[PDB]
């Protein structure tokens, strides 16, 4: 306290510090549609077929010496492939051996495939011509009866907000199979054993909001929504539409079942460890302008302690009295008070210090004053998520691709059916 | 006030809190080059070759009774194949059915396959040797074009800055496949369309350091770089290269395009859970120290509230006069004072409180006193990713897995060619 | 200070926050039992065939004309298999090509294979029957012999806490591949060159536990586990079984092998931008709450400046007095003092302020008095993952998909074999 009074720099007033509203809102009960079909859709897959060989032997002289084969492939129709399913069973005609002579016709006879019921068949490559001036017949079937899966993809518009149920293809494009036309694709036949059905549900939910285009403060640039503790993003007000289910705020090659990359994981991962990081930063960010104002405090605390003695006592809960020896530095000593005060007299006539009978309360029944807010942080359990297939492994793509295989092996094994 | 005099515990200070320097830096303006491919390249593939069944007919006697059979498969010149691209188009020669007697050379006529436009063409496996005396000839042609994509990896050297664009097999090895020679691999022909062609890119980026390592405390063992608000590590100075990119701070297989697995989406499913459980954790540890500095503060206010009856009402932003009962518990009267005291005089002569005519000023124009710092926080927006496709995607090599098995089908089905 | 005193509202006391106990808590030292075995086993795959045809040429008039074709596979055996292993070399039999006449009987001489050690071999379709009143033979032999990689599955019971390393197929199931017994199936034959041989570790780690059940407050609802810079779920206390390890707090399809979705990925990122924004909003939220707390102390400050003209000084950290105009504004003057007061004493009789020989001490060791306490945030450095391979990447099974399609294009190419 000894000043150059030539110098009084002012007049100063304390900047406080801007309180700024937050940019991040919290909406509570956010109207929100989910509309939802099975993962996947039974499929009947159905195929059949016959290699026949009829050959005739005049001998090396005769032109019309000769072994004509073929292999044909069938469709299975509406009303058979049903029957098969139910019976989990195929039909078939008759298997012809060596039928040469006047049997040779028995090749003609049945082109349907008629009379045999198995469980699953495969070709037998026979072929003889062994019958020297007669024709030789062989005639072998095969047949293959699976009700397997095929995975949904659920479609909504935001014009009409009709939905439909997609079926897809191993490559994510939707295919033509009804529940009352049989779809004859990759030389097998297939139909639908239940019509696509789907479901809707409402919920309000609670949503973070975004607004940090500077340009239009009040335009929501980002929402993430919880949906039964698990996190969406619903800013666009279109519907939001993936693998089996659709949400919104009340044909070509779909993509998301597509296989994802290893490099794409770990660009995840550098974000994830970013994020680590970015936490670590903010939190001591803040530990540390804590810390600095902490320390005001205390300057405060030293200053007014010169006054109050009892000060330090009561911040460190303990009842001690202060003596001070610089403005720094200080003493304590030990106490304990009888802390039953609770009328402000005994035979008053200002007694006590701070100056302490309508003048003269009891206050037994006080009242708590709120001079202050807690903030309140919302940090919502997260992590009900679900996985999905690739649309490679469709259960009912993989039988398509069994019986294709198994017809490729017996194909190239010639039988001789003597 | 009533304390054992002889248990003065001291000299003591009030212990400060610990301001420790942030060991996670924000740089700006930190110079970085990007260097970029096309995602994919175009890649022109051909297929040909023919059947041929050459026989003779002697009768069983002849030891020369024969039928001799050969499937070329051939490859396809640059010139051709531009031009087969250009006209998406294939060339192959005439079908030769049942050509026997004299004609059983049209079969050694044409070897190159010329004459025949089409757009695509499959083998008929055609035999027949039911002319006596005679040799008879089949040949039957097939054909395929396509200008199909293939992905590019790109690469660069920290030796020397110099980058190539690697052409990938569906296992993520790189291909010679270049723009002046055909590659003859899987049964095909290969050439490139284009010379691949890459470009550079300078930018000036935000990045987080960190310099955790207690041993090195100016070592950075991590930089996390906003490159247009999407996050990467490039603590390494070496080159980053992934897919169709590198970047850096101013030939065996490659793996990124591996398909990834449920289980690491998984684990990082449970660090995203972690994330959020550890950011909660943090935010209500921070919470709580701050409620309890915040009562501290309480405490303060009730001390120096026992001299400034005002106080309380400046606080809560409202006009009250406090007088206390207790130390801890007081009572409140409204008030509202005439606020235009902008000079500190009247008919002065030491009057208001607190002591307030050139030691007579007017305060109309002030200045702010920053005895504060505001911390500024640094959250970027993030997250414009971009998704690659799996290896074993690429259009090109479907093309080639599918002429290899339309072949494989038709080798099995034997024809009579009379 | 002019106040409606018929107004007296009270009693009244400063309502201090809630100090709410930690939810998440941190834990040292949890003891856990890690197992662990190869990634991938080496399985020895061994397989063996011949495509015979024995033909008789008794002209066209003979029934027994005929060429008998049949494509036998082979097992091979626990010891023949681990010779190839060996010796990466596989054994056949003799090729024979028209040994036709009284060499028509060396067909059936070997049916095992023996004497010809090559790298591998394919089969040749060889027939011929041009040797009249003779039969003649054609046999040819296919070879192969990998010691390839197959993807291991550790498995353990909280039972019994056993452990089991299982292999798995392309699908993810195990398959019954012993050391002991040669496994025959997908038409080969497989062996483990080495017993499967797993083990443990035991760690002590710093666990995050959270007890979020309102109705069961002791109840620990997730766990998570800090595992060499990793971060695990262990809040179940069953084993926790992946790929290749099993974690634990001291036969039908496995899954986690399989190929991950793009659409899962992006709900990841997803999640990441929510947590990215999550943090943000809360960091805000607290900036914005501690500012209001830094305000207060403004309106203490100037309170109690009106009697400590230093204060401002101290708290800016530089030596200056302050003067009041009104409660809100004030001046400044430079000051700067003899620092070296260890005593507080000169020639005393109550001198300086605040009131400052026994009585009368040096202060030069003084101690510092912790009234405050700091508080200490836990953000681990993490991200030390492991990516593991789809289940149908496994070098061995494409081996045999391999010499399955081999084996397809062979057979279907018939030589003539004169
Ligand atoms: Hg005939
Ligand atoms: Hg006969
Ligand atoms: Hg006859
Ligand atoms: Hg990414
Ligand atoms: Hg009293
Ligand atoms: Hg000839
Ligand atoms: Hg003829
Ligand atoms: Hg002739
Ligand atoms: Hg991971
Ligand atoms: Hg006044
Ligand atoms: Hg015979
Ligand atoms: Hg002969
Ligand atoms: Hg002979
Ligand atoms: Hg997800
Ligand atoms: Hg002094």
């Amino acid at each position: 306290e000894h000043c150059n009074a030539q110098m009084k720099t002012g007049p100063y007033k304390i900047k406080n510090l801007d309180i700024t509203p937050p940019k991040e809102t919290l909406q509570k009960d956010v109207e929100i549609t989910i509309v939802e079909t099975d993962y996947n859709e039974n499929v009947i897959i159905g195929y059949k077929g016959y290699y026949q060989a009829y050959a005739y032997n005049g001998g090396s002289l005769d032109p019309n010496t000769r072994v004509e084969e073929t292999m044909k492939t069938l469709n299975v129709g509406k009303e058979d492939l049903l029957m098969w399913s139910i019976r989990q069973q195929c039909e078939v005609g008759e298997e012809l051996i060596d039928r040469w002579g006047s049997d040779s016709d028995d090749c003609f006879r049945d082109n349907e495939g008629r009379g045999q019921w198995v469980k699953g068949k495969e070709l037998v490559k026979r072929q003889n011509n062994n019958h020297f001036a007669h024709h030789t017949c062989n005639k072998s079937w095969r047949c293959g009866i699976s009700t397997s899966k095929m995975y949904s993809r659920l479609e909504c518009q935001d014009d009409t907000d009709e939905c439909q149920v997609y079926i897809l293809d191993a490559e994510g494009n939707p295919i033509n199979v009804t529940v009352d036309t049989v779809l004859h694709r990759d030389g097998v036949s297939m139909i639908l054993k239940q019509k696509s059905t789907f479901t809707t549900r409402q919920i309000k939910a609670a949503c973070l909001l975004i607004k940090d285009d500077k340009n239009n403060p009040e335009s929501v640039t980002r929402e993430h929504c919880l949906i039964d503790n698990d996190i969406y993003d619903l800013s666009k007000n279109t519907w939001n539409c993936k693998f089996n289910r659709c949400i919104k705020r009340k044909r070509a090659k779909y993509t998301e079942g597509d296989t994802a990359t290893k490099g794409d994981l770990m660009h995840i991962q550098e974000e994830l460890m970013y994020e680590n990081d970015l936490l670590k930063m903010n939190i001591e960010l803040m530990h540390a302008h804590i810390n600095k104002l902490n320390n005001m405090l205390h300057d405060l605390i030293v200053s007014v302690a010169k006054v109050d003695e009892r000060l330090i006592g009561n911040l460190m809960n303990n009842s001690v009295s202060s003596t001070f020896l610089s403005d720094d530095t200080f003493l304590l000593m030990p106490c304990t008070n009888p802390p039953a005060h609770t009328s402000n007299c005994y035979n008053n006539s200002i007694y006590k210090e701070g100056r302490w009978s309508s003048q003269c309360i009891d206050f037994s029944n006080y009242k708590e004053l709120a001079i202050d807010d807690d903030v309140e942080f919302w940090i919502p359990t997260i992590g009900n998520t679900t996985y999905h297939d690739s649309w490679k492994d469709a259960s009912g793509w993989s039988f398509i691709a069994q019986q294709k295989s198994n017809l490729i092996t017996t194909m190239e094994n010639t039988k001789f059916g003597g």
